């Protein structure tokens, strides 16, 4: 089996990324945000308290022929950025670009933190970290991609951002017509459920690469690059006019400026990010002072390879009994 979906920017800046799910029978289609760094599959949903729903398009697992409530089974999460929410479960049917499996846990939200409530474009979560990551009490559940990935033709996904631009989600094989050049594989460590690997440097516009291991994980549901703040600090060092603002919670630089582009090591590859990706506009509407997308990871307590980085390459999530990360350019 294979499964293909489009993934579409929710803004004009990629804030995130909303691919089409189709859940129950006769299907509920719900925009969700694929998430590497999370192992929930999650919605908005009939149980959703009333007043934290604005606008997103529900599931209702009463109308699903197919849907069972997973008895006494909860879930609550939390997310880096402090948004969260929790609810109870059902088990259904769940399909992503043709590949579909039964039984899927489909967490429905009774509550949903204000950040959630008030991004009218997604629906819920499709979390694709590990599933010992999964939140589900008191008998854990497994991910959309572990319970696709027996039947998949290669155990593997494939993430391709688009820079202000619609790209896609791959499950079960690799389409060699999507990047150029070669893949170039990393080690994984799975020990915090995450797809956590080691960079081997960077370099800053057209500077020297510094050769340097930059643990982090590979995160589609995080919108930003989160850095050590040396890497950050040499980044915007190179921008007249960068500084970091505690006002508005990290680097701004003017927004006459160019940008330089930003390089990660993937092994000996490359991968470049370029200037343009780095801009996030005006802070507010009308500001001459511009969000940057390269922030320091000090506090996080990870470094974070988010959508910033990840849509300059063609990505592979390789899910085999030892898993791999996979970049190319494209
Ligand atoms: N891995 C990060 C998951 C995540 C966490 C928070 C959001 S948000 O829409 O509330 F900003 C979206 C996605």
């Amino acid at each position: 089996s294979t499964g293909s979906a489009t993934t579409t920017p929710i803004d004009s800046l990629d804030d995130a990324y909303i691919t089409p799910v189709q859940i129950g029978t006769p299907a509920q289609t719900l925009n969700l945000d694929f998430d590497t760094g999370s192992s929930d599959l999650w919605v908005f949903s009939s149980e959703t308290t009333a007043s934290e729903v604005d606008g997103q398009t529900i599931y209702t697992p009463s109308k699903s022929t197919t849907a069972k409530l997973l008895s006494g089974a909860t879930w609550s999460i939390s997310y880096g950025d402090g948004s969260s929410s929790s609810g109870d479960v059902y088990t259904d049917t769940v399909s992503v670009g043709g590949l579909t499996v039964t039984g899927q846990a489909v967490e429905s939200a009774k509550k949903v933190s204000s950040s959630f409530t008030e991004d009218s474009t997604i629906d819920g979560l499709l979390g694709l970290a590990f599933s010992t990551l999964n939140t589900v009490s008191p008998t854990q559940q497994k991910t959309f991609f572990d319970n696709a990935k027996a039947s998949l033709d290669s155990p593997v996904f494939t993430a391709d951002l688009g820079y202000h631009a619609p790209g896609t989600y791959n499950f079960g094989f690799i389409d060699t017509t999507a990047y150029t050049g070669s893949i170039t594989y990393t080690a994984v460590s799975t020990k915090q459920g995450f797809w956590e690997w080691t960079s081997t440097g960077y370099a800053v516009g057209s500077g020297t690469f510094k050769s340097t291991s930059i643990d982090g994980i590979a995160d589609t549901g995080t919108t930003l690059l989160y850095l050590p703040a040396t890497v950050v600090s040499a980044y915007w060092a190179q921008v007249s006019g960068a500084k970091s603002s505690s006002s508005v919670g990290g680097y701004v630089f003017p927004c006459s400026a160019t940008l330089p582009s930003f390089t990660f090591g993937v092994g000996s590859a490359r991968i470049v990010i370029p200037g343009d990706y780095i801009d996030f506009g005006p802070i507010s509407t009308g500001s001459s002072s511009c969000f940057g997308g390269i922030q320091s990871s000090a506090g996080i307590g990870i470094n974070i390879f988010g959508d910033v980085a990840l849509k300059a390459a063609f990505v592979v999530f390789n899910g085999a009994t030892t898993p791999t990360l996979g970049f190319a350019s494209k």
